[PDB]
């Protein structure tokens, strides 16, 4: 009986394994964008991904996550609300059962129909596994996306998906280039965070692009396609993998825009 996103295993049942789920510092929140702070003391975000080298792509039985080699300094993430150099290890997503749902973070109340997560650690640390262990140890770059037109730079992702429907299954992706998931503006909002899956960790400086992605209703209905379960077990389609808005407590979400 381990954590998921059904009812009986679901983000309100988190909290008895990992009782930091009612922490000071959960993820994801609501952005309330009139009550956001303008900080013009944040600096651009910087991205730099033309050397990054993706390696592969894993259903882990919650998401789908594409791998980079994190060995050196290829993909990094620096500026904005960052001290130092965060490397890409992975990006994945979250989606709904329907287009009205399956982002984590919310703009006013309102979701997306996913969510894309860039996740970068604080090269001091060494290590991801020392980097979730510190409060300033990950940064997540999340992207909204909203369904209209298709993201010819997510294409390859959907055509992989095929080959990966089940727990536990991986496939060879490498040349891929994460720039193509990006929106044309690097405005955000910031705040500090957690993991948004056990063991829900209080690591995170989440950074979130006003800009949402647009996406068609074909790619996002193949990610429905997904499944949680392993191979030869009854079929349950990897829908609804977000946690929903946690409270904001003690905090206050920065914006990089006016
Ligand atoms: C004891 C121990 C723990 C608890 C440990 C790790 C190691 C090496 C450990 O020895 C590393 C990964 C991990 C198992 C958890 O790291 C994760 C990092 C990110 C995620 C994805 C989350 S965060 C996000 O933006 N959205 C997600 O779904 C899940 C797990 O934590
Ligand atoms: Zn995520």
């Amino acid at each position: 009986h381990h954590w998921g996103y059904g009812k009986h295993n679901g983000p309100e049942h988190w909290h008895k394994d990992f009782p930091i789920a009612k922490g000071e510092r959960q993820s994801p929140v609501d952005i309330d964008t009139h009550t956001a702070k303008y900080d013009p003391s944040l600096k651009p975000l910087s991205v730099s991904y033309d050397q990054a080298t993706s390696l592969r792509i894993l259903n882990n039985g919650h998401a789908f996550n594409v791998e980079f080699d994190d060995s050196q300094d290829k993909a990094v993430l620096k500026g904005g609300p960052l001290d130092g150099t965060y490397r890409l290890i992975q990006f994945h997503f979250h989606w709904g059962s329907l287009d009205g749902q399956g982002s984590e973070h919310t703009v006013d109340k309102k979701k997306y129909a996913a969510e894309l997560h860039l996740v970068h650690w604080n090269t001091k640390y060494g290590d991801f596994g020392k980097a979730v262990q510190q409060p300033d140890g990950l940064a997540v770059l999340g992207i909204f996306l909203k369904v209209g037109s298709a993201k010819p730079g997510l294409q390859k992702v959907v055509d992989v998906l095929d080959s990966i429907k089940t727990k536990g299954k991986s496939a060879d992706f490498t040349n891929f280039d994460p720039r193509g998931l990006l929106p044309e503006s690097l405005d955000y909002w910031t705040y500090p965070g957690s993991l948004t899956t056990p063991p829900l960790l209080e690591c995170v400086t989440w950074i979130v692009l006003k800009e949402p992605i647009s996406v068609s209703s074909e790619q996002v209905l193949k990610f429905r396609k997904l499944n949680f379960n392993g191979e030869g077990e009854p079929e349950e389609l990897m829908v609804d993998n977000w946690r929903p808005a946690q409270p904001l407590k003690n905090r206050q979400i920065k914006a990089s825009f006016k």
